[PDB]
RNA sequence: UUUUUUUUUUUUUU
RNA sequence: UUUUUUUUUUUUUU
């Protein structure tokens, strides 16, 4: 009845430092978990897990993450792949709840192979190697989607994780500006404010430990046995620093 | 049938001021009232509407005002506990009918407990404590959230409640340019043009008389027994001054 | 089955320049009717029609066009009768088909008491008298509002017809920039480029005569005998030229 | 369970070009085939397919690509033949699945008619013949629409090809300008970035052949026998190096 | 914001 | 586009 009373004796309450920091950790953001993603994988998939989310990364990388948009424009054939694809594992586009699969999340998890099919896609991306190696010569094909940052580790030298993640961010930047319209308008420090909070994200997820991430970062030629990266990277790293 | 007459003889009839008046105030824009979020608070809620109040402070504090939004990333307990919320609150996003609770409403209604809330989670809000540190030290932690307008005494001395409020709009202005990405490309001026309407409205609201919202500035350490602003807020007030 | 020779069949007819003619005119855009709205006031709300429009005259011109969203900020009362104009009415918001009544079209399609009850009205616009006073001394009341165009006498000679609309455009500037947020950055040229199509085409419009339109003008101070405009006319009409 | 190991035994399976390559011509963007829109026409019309497509190619010039909204400010009768058009071939708004009809892609698959059809409608088209005079002289009226690129013989000899895709350019600015409002503030090199790829599409389709295509160009004026441009062709084509 | 943004390729329809 | 745009007034929640 007295309003005013009811919300000076709630304020009188003191606030309980360990009560109030218990309901923030409860209420927290939940980032991307590639655990969750590969669970969903399992349980939607079962045995049939590993060889749909090979065509998921396909899908993914020369489609994009609209599903039912990307099935608009597509032969009879994919459709129903797609269809097939998205009622099984309940494909949903965009960024939904963290109990759902999305094309790019299926990518983003299964980053190791997800960059392997990069060298053999390089042409039928939203920006192509070609179109890479003509801002800097033999780009990293592997760099060549943002997934590639979860196979990136951060215990590397301060110098040679830095070159890693700038010959990385020039695709960053190229990719951005394509599937984003509104970042073409943008400065290179407005649209790298775009992609470095996901990327760090990658880099720093507790998914694959450090010595796993850096031994594919030796397979696929990017750093040596001191992981020091390749001419390449260096090539990408120091061409991003003049990009605009 | 002969419309031009109808329109005719319906601009002929003489305008009764008394009859528009009437309808004006009748269709006037209703503004916000507190004793109605916690009416609606208890009437939802019962015995339980506080602890659930405290809750939807930390949700309004650290997540923001898009219930449903939220719970996409957030862990199986917290989703549960939030799923619970909107179902005996009827809680909606945004800005809707007055008959409808908000999770910025419950923290702008009880804004005396809200204020206190943000010395704890300080570096969980959209503009951190440290960041405001660096801009001004030692920066008012009660101040950083919109609602503390509402703990502001309007009959303060003159120079005393611009420094207030001007200490207060350094937050605002960053606070506004994190959560509205719009705002980031404009001017102090700008940004000023869309907080400083919903804080006078705060400010000289009915809710909360003017002398125990001086109350509250005194034991949240504002402004001492005379009304004169700390030291704090005094170098916060000069900051707002040179801010961009 | 054999498509190419089905399209070129099909570009072998000539076009025949009368049906094709016949046809433009049959799916030609259909402009504002003030007969229309009339016979859906009559029709929807028949004996009530003109003490229903008196009352969406200012709910247009003090709330806007918006009947479920201004519903939403309103006092019990309020919501009541709009909430028995929306479902006798069938209003809606925006700009719908044709066959469908809006705040803005009933306050259009009457004109000449819509105008007059912008002398009341004033200060509850969304650019109010005193503001134009600010613009241009003594600004006429009965232009500020884009239906006042459907008052003007296009038959005005043209100098007169000219300062009779720059005075009103001065209003259309502020006005514009107020209820469409995009145009506030925009120059007096750009935002003049969203109103001119919809005031000429209210000055041009067969609805009310050319003596009546005339004789409303001279009635609410705006011409002389001679069809002149009055000095406050002249003051907002070089205010318009002057303006930013 | 144990996800990583599930991640790296995942990537570790060798990468099988022929089974992603196989994949990414699967899930590969279906473009525009002219083929399956007559396929559509005939399959709802049957007989009435080309007396239908006509008041489609009417609709499509003069009114645009969204029959509904389109609907909303027309005649009774106009409503009533565009209400039986949408209900009989489907048609959809926009960019849908290639299994839909739009009003766009009727005249686009049938442009052959579309162009002569501009002939008779220059003055109803949202950019008119007599603004094109403005531009450059005698604008070739068969120009005046995006479908008249699926008329042009790619085969031409590369000064005449380049002229004839030019000149319409000119068209294809004003024209991208006044139905997109977002591209009225951008330099001719950014509007002719998105009308290039869809024309180019058009000029090298294997819909209607080069002979063909040639003869349609013939007929319309804008080539003599020899394949090289009319003098109104050739002084558009220099009217658009000039252009803003 | 915190692995997001998924654009073009007969579109964009003011 | 062709009587449209209906913003603020405890909002904006990235």
């Amino acid at each position: 009845d007295n309003y005013q009373e009811l919300a000076i004796q709630f304020a009188a309450q003191a606030v309980d430092r360990n009560e109030i920091e218990q309901w923030v950790r409860e209420f927290a953001y939940q980032g991307f978990d590639a655990r969750r993603v590969i669970e969903l994988l399992k349980q939607y998939g079962g045995a049939d897990w590993e060889k749909d989310a090979k065509k998921m990364i396909v899908l993914a990388l020369t489609r994009g993450n609209k599903p039912r948009r990307m099935m608009m424009k597509m032969s009879k054939e994919g459709k129903a792949t797609v269809e097939a694809l998205i009622n099984k594992y309940k494909l949903k586009e965009g960024n939904p709840s963290r109990d759902e699969l999305t094309l790019s999340r299926v990518a983003a998890a299964l980053a190791g192979r997800t960059c392997q099919a990069l060298v053999v896609l390089s042409e039928w991306l939203p920006v192509t190697g070609t179109t890479m190696d003509g801002l800097s010569p033999a780009y990293p094909r592997h760099m060549m989607h943002p997934s590639f940052a979860g196979m990136v580790d951060p215990s590397l030298p301060g110098d040679y994780l830095r070159a890693i993640l700038d010959a990385h961010s020039l695709y960053l930047l190229q990719f951005s500006r394509v599937i984003n319209p509104n970042l073409r308008g943008r400065t290179k420090e407005e649209v790298a404010a775009t992609f470095t909070q996901p990327m760090n994200a990658a880099v720093n997820s507790n998914f694959i430990s450090h010595e796993k991430r850096r031994e594919f970062l030796k397979a696929f030629g990017l750093v040596d046995s001191n992981g020091k990266p390749s001419a390449a990277v260096m090539a990408a790293a120091q061409a991003y620093k003049t990009a605009a």
